[PDB]
């Protein structure tokens, strides 16, 4: 879709203003260089204590997790160890 | 003490013999730069699910835990953003 999404993305506050299409997957790699994040650990977005999947649309979150447009949609993130 | 303290480490398992003169700082500092964690991030070491003053020294740990040397001295650790 041509439409813009506004959401929130907090560790398990900063808010945005994005693309619909973007995913998961861009997100996670936006995380990783505002936050620096080494290669050393993984990020997990989440809905509510759920990841995601990286292909994950936000608008297909929006319609996953039934989203009524009421305030931004709430991302969270966490890192943990990878190996 | 000129003794030698074993312990583990993991994220809340690697093994360590250490001087048990060393802190908890040094620790935070070791694990900073073993998995490369930006100042973007702080580093909580804990015992069990608390986390210990920076100026703690590993005997301090076994003192106030009062670990009896049945293995070896459990570490968690854990990274919040700071700000």
């Amino acid at each position: 879709d041509d439409e813009i999404i506004s959401l929130s993305i907090e560790f398990f506050k900063r808010y945005l203003r994005c693309p619909a299409a973007m995913t998961v997957m861009h997100l996670r790699k936006f995380l990783r260089s505002k936050m620096d994040i080494p290669n050393t650990f993984q990020i997990d977005v989440m809905y509510e204590e759920e990841p995601l999947k990286d292909y994950y649309t936000l608008m297909d979150i929006a319609y996953i997790y039934t989203w009524r447009r009421n305030g931004p949609l709430p991302l969270k993130y966490r890192v943990r160890p990878t190996c």
